[PDB]
């Protein structure tokens, strides 16, 4: 009946997985999974990101999050609101710069880390998979 | 009910898709699809190579698929002994030579190059997908 | 016989150009510059808009220059005193709001941006070369 | 008479650095400099390793550098023929893929890796400062 996630995406776990195709801002790559009524790459516990640094492995490239913020005292947060839970991972590079686009997370070669939202790179969008 | 592909396999069209975890020479990468009830990538039309091209469009790496043939004088076979359709794709390569394990086939950022079955590579397996 | 400019400075032109070693207030940079026997960037043409975007084309980060003003109704002046040609770049960003110590522009990824003189940025410091 | 290094270079002990203005394959960046009569970066020292890595601490992007093989069949080696110096730094990542293009080394946040030298980087081209 109910298959847990649509054609060409990923199924782990309670989520679905989509991997772009592409590098695009991390405003576009949010406008894309919006569209696909999903939000940015969220991790919520060690064992999704031991996930994605597997499915990344295969690449050198840099992978646009969820967790951004525009002022370095204030808190990273998913889109969702919710903040970064403590013990998960450690956003490396530049974390105090502000940039007019504000900061976002990527992760690259398994490391997570701060740059300017108006670069491309790839992304990866998450939903909740249709599970009985 | 009944998923049409494992956790962590690409679902696409009648099939499920896994990128092998390690980079092996085309028997072994064969040995190692068939003992997860799988084969080498089989392309069967554009779409599938479209679908393929997206889906390593973030790796650098090569992909072995399980195109092959024995020297030049013998034809493009599937691992299934079907034939290559001949206008999906152009084998790029090394198409002129011959080697002791024979030739095969990898794909490497969309491209489709013939190699030495010898040489080390990643590779993609496939299984039907359970429908209906 | 001697030479344009210092090691690790850049030579275009008439001048010498050099990268701020931290990021910090358009005050303070001012400062810093100072201290190189430098003043911080004035752009006087196109080409000048060209080099820096060029040089600055590997970085993501902002780069205070030597532009400035107390509110939107006080033109926007170089250090030395001299207007904005208009034809170089419009500013863009926070042209319309009104902080205490000021609106400064920064350029950051080929654009030019008006920003609090208080946030914090890495900057681009000039002075003339050793010409023949 | 003469200027160490021409306009737009960084002069830096006894060499000149250009960075590119932006991102080309590892054949087109090679091609660039040799039209300078340059070579890509070619790190001979610690010193030129800890040069480098300020000099790029303005960026997280990818560097290539001067230093490639075919396939790990070969040896790695600098343009001009000479060997990877002995205990400078490790190349990291996929060290022991073969690409239709060669493999070839690129500096990213301060750290070598290898990759497919098909893909589009940053460059460094490096020459002989003209001094006393
Ligand atoms: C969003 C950027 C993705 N990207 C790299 O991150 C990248 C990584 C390493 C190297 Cl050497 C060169 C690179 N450039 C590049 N070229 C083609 C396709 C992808 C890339
Ligand atoms: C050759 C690749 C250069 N590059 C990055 O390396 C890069 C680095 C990090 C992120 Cl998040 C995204 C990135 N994409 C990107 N976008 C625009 C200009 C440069 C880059």
């Amino acid at each position: 009946c109910s298959a847990p996630c649509p054609q060409d995406w990923i199924w782990h776990g309670e989520n679905c997985y989509l991997f772009s195709s592409g590098s695009f801002n991390w405003e576009k790559s949010q406008e894309k999974c919006l569209s696909l009524d999903a939000k940015l790459l969220k991790i919520n516990s060690t064992a999704d990101l031991d996930f994605i640094q597997q499915a990344i492995s295969y690449s050198s490239f840099p992978f646009w999050m969820g967790l951004s913020r525009r002022n370095p005292s204030y808190p990273w947060l998913w889109e969702d609101g919710s903040p970064l839970m403590p013990h998960l991972f450690r956003v490396r590079g530049a974390v105090s710069q502000t940039y007019p686009s504000g900061t976002c997370a990527y992760i690259q070669r398994g490391a997570v880390y701060a740059e300017n939202c108006i670069l491309a790179a790839f992304s990866i969008c998450q939903k909740k998979a249709n599970l009985r």
